[PDB]
């Protein structure tokens, strides 16, 4: 199922960019260097994207800034408790910095 995903707050230097990072392995089993790029900024610094997960699984991730050349650099995790969400038709799920 196709889920958004939403990281507020994102203020990142040209060059690294936010992705979703989390504890499946569409999120990269919490490696950066397979983090989603979140790929909407059309209302920055906000970032979206949608991602596929399986349906029905829950899922816990963080946002990411991360340098998109060099996939092993990370710049800043959000702090704070893991966001979590359900997947599933329709579901949205955010964190912020």
């Amino acid at each position: 199922v196709n889920v958004n995903f939403r990281c507020d707050n994102g203020v990142t230097q040209m060059g690294d960019s936010v992705y979703a990072v989390g504890n499946v392995s569409q999120l990269g089993n919490w490696s950066p260097a397979s983090a989603v790029r979140l790929t909407d900024t059309s209302s920055y610094p906000t970032w979206k994207g949608s991602i596929a997960l399986p349906d029905g699984q829950n899922v816990e991730w963080k946002c990411l800034i991360r340098n998109e050349a060099d996939a092993t650099l990370v710049r800043q995790w959000q702090s704070g408790g893991n966001n979590q969400v359900q997947a599933a038709a329709g579901a949205s799920t955010s964190g912020s910095f």
